[PDB]
């Protein structure tokens, strides 16, 4: 079946959306979300007038000719299904289908619990015997209501727009469609579960610094030392791979700073008052007992200036 | 192949049931639970009505048009297999097939342990000349006896009913069937893996508090967060992600709080007792004594006051 | 083709048996295990005589009418493929196909180290014309030699019986046929790998009602809490998920206990001690000595009691 | 297509080969190691013999009957496809083909680092008129020249003999064809990973005998055990289930039994030191000193003995 | 459809090309690579010359004879669809694809956060009337722009050249073609994640040397043992099988040497100011001072140099 003649005036205009469904699946690591939505389309084209002698009209999907939509950024070819076309008696068709497929939308981790996404997908058609101008959306057919699912982001924007990029050959004029979906983390979850317990056990370790005791010092340290580690091990497997950098993955690598200076400053300390310097020892563990949150808290400034 | 002609009186009310076989996979980070069922349909058409010149009459998958159902929550179309069609001589056609999916059904693990889960399943169909009632069940079809499988839940409803919910283009008047099946988790293998070793060890933490000995007060205190550390790195890999709050992932918070104020208190009573201030030292040992288990109690019910 | 014409004198009764070949994938917290088995149809119908004018004749898989028979129990349709066809000249058809698939045995870890598991098959076939007898079988074309593969379990028996259960919607009088293959797992591996080591550790943890040492004791206790707790992190990668209990889940717990009451023992101890009273203490700690093995050893015959 | 008629004299022996490619899955668990390889048959036809009026001839696949050849061990059947058919004008034909597979080759982990492990694969073919002598292997297509892949094996053998074997029903005289790959791994990359520093943690526990301290002997071995539990959770990442038993699983259980009878000692030692026996003490100490390694070594040396 | 006819005075030389596009997966321990990118086809052939009587020419992909062009190096047949096929009126064919598949690139990590590998795709063809010189690469239409994706790799070269290997059975003078894309990880991320804390923490079992205290010396020297082997395990996880060799895990094996080497100093140590040494236990502290953190930049400069 070939596509309906056109008038020439201008190039076949067809509408498209994609109305989310369950965008269940979200591999962080391999940079891939699945999703099973619904794509609409409607175009004009020549069919059941009816205005002598309706309601609807119904075709097969092998009978009327449907337009060749495909994403740029998937795994495989969309597992799709066809759910319902409408020829419209004023003349129009509305062909509904169902698709599930890999996304292909890399996210970033740059500041992990309170990271902002933007999941994109990439429409192309081909062409036969004249352009199209499938960037034209009604942007009323996208859109999906909500549900508490496995997905822990909260919806900010479903922007869609019209982006001619450089395609792989170009040897047409084919500009493809952009779909945007801009999410935002709900990061309270993450404050009791991976800040919150790492800074009590890095203030377990800093209770060091009002004790006397060098061996009593060391087992509060080396042991925090061995608990910070084990809940690194607890967290990781929540984090994705993160093969660049991290604002939560700094964190952890100025606390291990930390622990690294808390030794040094115990062990300076108990040689001190061991080689009878007890004032020495007393005026840097006080200053110690000062420094140590002070520094900590600037770090962490410094750190969220730098990623954010 | 046509839809029977209707009598125009009523739109073809087809009878539907969906005898769950085994919902063997549990994906909860996936939010996916996979099954493998049987669902068998029941409706008026013409046909070998034997009046004159029985017991059963069986046709072809390919030869019998059967009304196109579809599941809207599935990552992939039903793999299914058609089984059993019995046209009956006194007029109906009886269509038994065995269908396997995943289900899309966001389980929710605010209250992990005692969690009352509603596994979702979405009937569609499309229209060809007239509407449909699908939704019209007779509940008698449904039902799985029972297995002691990997799935540890207890099922308390099955109810089945006709939730008429807009679409993704509401098109059509079309609605969808609802069958939802409630079912609770059986707790008690939860509290001793999950529950009562991690009120263990928080105990072996307490008992710091009968002792004098500042250096063997961190021996317990830390290693026993180390031993907590490592015991909620054995319970997470049992939990599903959870992005949002647990209860039990509350209980774990609290639990770390109480072993900060646990050092606190432990380095409190150290530096009076070397300040010398044996009295004062001794008493707040002895009102943490008293308020630690109680805290942890008040806590705890506050907790449960909260989630439930 | 239609099934050949029959007697009437008797429903065909077809011979069948399935040869293991391969059980080679065992998904314990799936509950599937995979198999790549070959299964043996013989039955009687119309074809070459050729006693005027053999050894053995050969049709193909798409000429000769098959009995459409399929399991019960899968996750998908088995991938089968035809690889011998036999239709022996005194008349019979004998089809020997080769088919892999899941076949979703739900096993049962009350008894972990121990367990006696039953593998099932469950097998149905459609009717045409007649009924069907399939649950015929000769137990002499079943049945897997051996190999020393990832399996370690010991095949017991490898039983086969008709067993009528009521079907989804029982329409037909169909019966489906059981293959049942009880087998036992060698737990000989586990003894010196998820049994010895604990109650080492166990021990380890015991040594501490020889010392009069406070902090030691701490030492010994919590750190071979810590032990235990690392230790059933390594053992847990092996056992299955495990939601309803198990028999080495709850020595487990009783193990959890024990580290709970040698914690408030060796306190109580300590307390006697530094509150002036020697004798007492040493009489618990020689108490101890003696109890904690024997209340240990009472606890796992108790157990031991319960499970088997 | 039927096969190519025969002259009677012998049945058509076709000569086959597998050249590997590459090996790439090594799934040990599973037992299953999938591989995606080019196979080779070479066979006597009728065809273009151009002795009057060249160099080479191609038909299509879907022309030239090709014998059925299918693998026994296989989850599924190969995903194949035809690469080149060269039917030779001298006469013949020459079906090359890629293929890609599980194999099913149950690996033996008796001796993890120093194992020796030979894959199967098993060829069989089916017979329409007359029999086929498929093993008849020329031995010189097959082979793979080598690759620094995630395969860190050294191929010893390639043996391929014709084994028939007793087949599932056995109504055919066929044999099957043994493809034999014998390979032995590399130990070298495990003596510093998972036997060194297992062997470094145990000699540090043993330091524990060197000194009087009763608690920093406690700390020694009972940190030291703790210490080797978790590398031991290291390891097991790497090795396979083998619910049977190993060389390296009997040596973490010796090495386990080593921990328990050196906290026996330790506390033995205390315990006569405490009990006013300095000298007792000390020559159970000496005796541990001299004895620990010694026992240790003989271990090892049993065990080897046992194993190899 | 019959290739075009040729002219005899040289084979069908057609131009390829592949255009990456999302390189998204990256499983190291299986070493294979999943893309899915575009491969651009340009040949002559005779078609729509269009001189009297344009702009392009579309056909349809079952229409015109396109070579068929395979991958060596895949698991299975890559997932393909055409895109765009341009019929050139001046006369040739541009046909454009999007395909997907796994490339079987075999890593090397002997050199991990510092390595430079080497992605490989292998093309072939095959021949039906004349040879092929489809290793003629116009390097133009090939290239990925850029994204920073879940690849942490900077892109350094994709040369394409012409290798003829010798194929599996060589009937042919088939010549293969090499697409090599050279790359380098970038190593900052794991600066700050693998190999600064394991220094910090061998820093911190190092700040035992200026320690008197033995049982302190032993808390810190065995604690940070267990601290090192808890974060490999979290390293491990990161880091792919390698069952061959590392630099990072030489390194690691050099760290476990150093804490049984400071063990063994520190016992000795103890064991000279027990016996009455105090001279020679100080003397052997300052030296181990010196030469621990020498002989540790000694030992990772002479890993360096036999890696690098």
């Amino acid at each position: 079946v070939s596509p309906p003649p056109p008038i020439a005036d201008e190039p076949l205009t067809v509408n498209t959306g994609i109305y989310l469904i369950e965008c269940y699946s979200l591999d962080d690591k391999a940079e891939t979300f699945k999703v099973n939505a619904f794509l609409s389309l409607s175009w004009k084209d020549r069919r059941l007038a009816f205005d002598p002698v309706v309601r609807v009209k119904t075709y097969e999907p092998e009978a009327i000719w449907i337009p060749e939509i495909r994403f740029v950024n998937v795994e495989n070819a969309r597992d799709a299904d066809v759910v319902d076309i409408s020829v419209s008696p004023d003349g129009t068709v509305q062909y509904l289908e169902r698709f599930s497929a890999r996304v292909l939308s890399p996210l970033d981790f740059r500041r992990y619990p309170f990271d902002s996404q933007t999941l994109h997908i990439y429409l192309i058609v081909r062409s036969v015997d004249t352009r199209n101008i499938v960037l034209a959306v009604d942007l009323e057919k996208v859109g999906k209501n909500d549900d508490v699912f496995l997905t822990g982001w909260d919806i900010e924007s479903f922007t869609a727009v019209v982006k001619p990029a450089n395609f792989a050959l170009e040897d047409r004029l084919e500009s493809k469609l952009d779909y945007q979906l801009r999410i935002s983390r709900q990061y309270f979850s993450y404050i009791p579960n991976i800040i919150l317990p790492m800074l009590f056990i890095l203030f377990i370790s800093w209770t060091a610094f009002w004790s006397t005791s060098y061996e009593a010092n060391v087992t509060l340290v080396v042991s925090t030392l061995i608990a910070h580690i084990a809940f690194n091990i607890l967290v990781e497997t929540n984090l994705p791979k993160t093969p660049y950098m991290t604002y939560t993955g700094a964190i952890i690598f100025m606390i291990y700073l930390f622990y690294f200076v808390a030794v040094i400053e115990v062990t300076v300390q108990h040689y001190l008052k061991v080689e009878s310097q007890p004032a020495r020892a007393a005026s840097i563990t006080r200053a110690s007992r000062i420094a140590f949150p002070v520094v900590f808290l600037l770090a962490n400034i410094i750190l969220a200036f730098l990623f954010f």
